[PDB]
């Protein structure tokens, strides 16, 4: 999933915004079997755009979600910022970064589209 | 989930239509355990819109959906109504009570 | 799910084109046991239609799936064709069907309906 490299970058970012645990290599091995479970393909958490796919199949459960699952999304986006080269701190800096990623190229998106 | 009163009425709704068995304290239960099972939030089963969001995933997945998925839904279908004070003496009519409500939704939206 | 001469074609259709192993009667019950545990009605497996309806749900997922799920969706893919006596001789033929009518009805109810 994680190149050693990557794996150095994950095992220094935070669970929670100031908190002293650190996302862990287990943390890679249950969000794969979690997948496995929810039939979505696992392999798909070794690249960026596998995992930008995953979070949008789990997307939309997310508001009636229970922590579980939440936790599962909240994983991915990590990897992802981390498959990225994004540089968080922790998992809500994750979530920050994907959305005002979002939100920007969904501007460049109302804005190419007027051409 | 239920307050008692709230759970008063729960208690003598019957499973059919119009069989003798009832809603059990047990069927809240199983249904928080199916919830979570599904990895849905358990603590909607609390709100009357939290039964209305969980109804509103699962109602898309019942037509080919399973004795399980179905009768998870008729159940929170009949929180639903008790918890709305909408009350019903049976899943039937707490199932038609969401269809016909469903309705004014739709005649009153556009 | 299937009768006896649907049996007699499923037991003569192959898992791959050129290929050795066909569709066993295991290959049934795994898929009615993955069904119920996916929370899908297993009795929906011996209807034409309620095949149907089952491939249409599990198509979206199908991109991101499992090979657990690729697989659930290929053996129902095959057991359609067969209700429908339609002569796939492989799984190939048998999810081109499936992509020929999910097509069909997917460019009728939105641009004619």
């Amino acid at each position: 999933v994680l190149s050693g490299g990557e794996l150095d970058k994950w095992e220094k970012i935070r669970l929670r915004p100031g908190g002293k645990k650190q996302y862990k290599l287990k943390h890679i091995v249950w969000a794969s079997r979690e997948l496995e479970r929810f039939a979505v393909n696992p392999g798909l958490l070794e690249t960026s755009e596998g995992c930008r796919q995953i979070l949008g199949q789990l997307q939309p459960s997310l508001q009636t979600g229970s922590e579980e699952l939440r936790s599962l999304y909240n994983t991915i986006a990590v990897l992802y910022c981390v498959h990225q080269r994004i540089d968080v701190k922790d998992t809500k800096e994750a979530l920050d970064k994907i959305e005002e990623e979002q939100n920007k190229s969904k501007k460049k998106a109302q804005q190419a589209a007027a051409d």
